[PDB]
């Protein structure tokens, strides 16, 4: 909100001194960015153009410099007040940077160039360390699209196994449950937006602002009712098959999509007891989907239970593949999901013959909330610097060889395989490699954009 | 920004469709947060006050009704429209709740009610639970600055045992460094500021921004100049020296390794540095950034010993002159008592040391870390209140509930509103109505915040 609307102090403390440390006659610096490692050998690359238009909505002000030359006094930092005027007074405010980026939504394997930003002014030369901190924060929407983007490569692998349909069952198979257990709003829509590279499905609406907001998307991805426990339990246990018989009355309808919760012990007693013999009329009357969401029991064997027992109250049909489809009914586990649960899940009801075609996945903290920028071992690190006119190469141990100098990416026209490469390099091997890079922002205005739909296709066309 | 400026759309999708849950003739609804266990027995309680002024910062409007009744039909989600322009028709779009609170900074044993919501208006009693997504989060504000605290505890017993002037020194002995490493600009503000409940030094200023606008205080951490990776080995690596000692010319933080304080010892380019160090009087703060956290803070405190020397303090214990020493890698609870116990083994102060935390303190955490719970205790049905509840015996939680405070011994428990009467000679009502209807009611400054944190002890 309001209170945050000051790009000068959206940085930590000590990159506010970072001007005094340059050597004199500094007039130019150049930074990039990578995954060094981590869980995953590739990551999906999302989410810089969101924090270029949040983070850099307008230009500086003159009130920008009062307010943070006012509070970083009292906090115990030095400020260069004068170089921000300048730049207010002779730039507009706009910052001289220049920002490319590998095209968002592609896959890229760790231990590359995904980003440069350099000063494109030789007085202002400090201002691409001082966007440091908002800048690196990248990892998370990228962490996330990564995370999304490997179960998606799970699933696919089980679907095109198992399935009549693979790539029409996929953008449904996960969905995000993560909004209450996400650190804030702001985390929740860029998180979940990052799901939403790979799936259709989300509970996270505030994804839906923000894919609306900056990437051009109306409507991003879908939800369906679903009963809440604790609303179930309020009719008491005498009615309670009757909550569950309203969920029918209010949602299904033929074509229609509705979820339920329920305990393990529940579904095996309506099963085997009389009482569920009203439910499964009415069910197989209405004419929808309805998904049994299991919320007790061991994540993985509760699933394949289950499958084994809706089959004997609903039946299945055998598919091309020769994997068993449930009748009218599907599964969803929303407890402890993350990618090592979902393949056991995936591994255990296919060896059972079901086809994955039966099962989805909801994820939640483990997908917008335990991921750090360890994971993917996130960094920001300064390649090049101009002193007295002559570009000079930074880096802090010499072979991992190491980066440095003006980078860029490129991509090998036959293979499609990425290495990173010097500036110097692009023309040397033009037949052969494109620079796989694009300037997406510079001097206050952002040129290269996405729609999510875009990002979508990139990150699809990707494989293991 | 202005595009999640929108209440209605603040939750998950399947509470759109949730009013229509309820069985018929309900009327009012009742609900409780609470930690049910996790890494620690007892959660420092903060961050709501910040979460409702930022959440349910103006009342709903038509305007709202009118895109979240597009939006969410195109999603996928029955739309409460009726009941919505009921709310901002006749209750001016202010939302008919109450929420109850446990004082914002207060540290109550897991298992206890931390606060309620309770619908107050018969027509729309399914708000609460609408709400739960946003109001849920609050287990971040509360895991951080949990956090926080019990590493406020490890440190204030070494300081009790081997410092002068423990609560002296406390206050800075955790520093914030996390803003680069936590998942948002929001985040880093909230989280910031939790762990500014306990502790003075941040780097975090996204967090002064948010205890300026929404706990009543200016300026409410500090920190001091540093260098970096990037510029002090860039001046080139046969000049380190005028490039660390360059900010000499300007408390300080350097940063070093504990190979290089023995090469200053040894070669005379540092017999001039300890001279300039000493002949500047200002404290130097060195940083080690390599080497295991425990053995890498003791060997670099014996060798500013042999370079500085010390003084023995009032308990024994010796405090370095001039210099410091601050450890930013690798902390956590258990690597922080690690080092504690290995200076002070080695007889140096508790004095001497500060901690850094960065991600391991804003972004590693979870809803799981503390088990936080969000849960429908009662709902009232044909005008008679029913408890709600999932298996009987944890005895399990149930019923219109608060928090007691014992007169006596200050030990919290939770229980129905009944009890609150029948026990008024031994025990306090301890939470406080902070919100009702539209209006922000007990309202914390972060020094009050800070004071409640304080008096709480292991
Ligand atoms: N739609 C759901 O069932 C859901 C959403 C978010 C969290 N938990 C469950
Ligand atoms: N795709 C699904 O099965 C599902 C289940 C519950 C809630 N949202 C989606």
């Amino acid at each position: 909100m309001h209170y945050l609307d000051n790009l000068l102090l959206n940085t930590d403390s000590y990159k506010a001194s970072h001007w005094l440390q340059y050597p004199p006659g500094t007039d130019a610096s150049f930074f990039y960015v990578e995954s060094r490692g981590g869980v995953y050998d590739q990551t999906a690359f999302f989410g810089l153009q969101s924090i270029l238009k949040e983070a850099i909505n307008r230009p500086v002000t003159h009130a920008d410099i009062d307010d943070a030359k006012a509070l970083l006094a009292a906090h115990g930092e030095p400020f260069n007040e004068a170089g921000w005027r300048d730049i207010v007074d002779r730039l507009g405010g706009q910052l001289p940077i220049r920002i490319r980026a590998v095209p968002e939504g592609c896959v890229v394997p760790t231990h590359n160039v995904l980003m440069t930003i350099e000063s494109t002014d030789a007085k202002a030369f400090w201002v691409p360390s001082y966007l440091e901190t908002l800048l690196l924060r990248v990892w998370y929407p990228v962490t996330v699209a990564t995370v999304s983007w490997q179960v998606k490569q799970i699933v696919r692998d089980f679907l095109q196994r198992t399935s009549d349909d693979p790539e029409g069952q996929l953008p449904f198979k996960l969905h995000d449950f993560g909004a209450r257990g996400v650190s804030s709003l702001g985390s929740a829509a860029l998180g979940g937006a990052a799901h939403l590279v790979n799936f259709l499905g989300t509970d996270t609406l505030s994804a839906l602002l923000l894919a609306r907001a900056h990437y051009h998307t109306p409507v991003a991805g879908y939800s369906i009712p679903a009963a809440e426990h604790s609303t179930i339990t309020s009719w008491g246990r005498e009615r309670e098959v009757d909550a569950y018989r309203n969920m029918l009355t209010q949602f299904a309808r033929p074509g229609a999509i509705v979820a339920v919760v329920s305990d393990s012990y529940d579904i095996y007693r309506a099963i085997r007891e009389h009482w569920g013999t009203t439910l499964r009329e009415e069910i197989i009357a209405s004419g929808a989907t309805v998904v049994i969401r299991p919320d007790s029991g061991d994540p993985v064997d509760v699933v394949e239970q289950c499958l084994l027992l809706l089959d004997e109250a609903f039946g299945h049909q055998v598919n091309g593949k020769g994997y068993k489809v449930l009748n009218h009914v599907r599964v969803i586990q929303g407890d402890g999901i993350n990618p090592q649960s979902l393949r056991a899940i995936l591994e255990r009801i296919t060896a059972a013959g079901y086809a994955a075609d039966n099962v989805a996945f909801g994820m939640g903290g483990a997908l917008l909330q335990k991921v750090d920028r360890d994971t993917q071992k996130f960094a920001l690190k300064c390649s090049a610097v101009r002193v007295d006119g002559a570009w000079i190469d930074v880096y802090k141990d010499p072979i991992t060889q190491s980066k440095r100098g003006r980078l860029t990416l490129l991509r090998d026209r036959a293979t499609g395989q990425y290495r990173s490469a010097l500036l110097d390099e692009v023309a040397t091997h033009a037949g052969d490699s494109d620079d796989a890079l694009v300037t997406v922002w510079e001097n206050g205005q952002m040129l290269r954009e996405w729609t999510l739909e875009q990002v979508r296709a990139h990150a699809d066309a990707a494989r293991l």
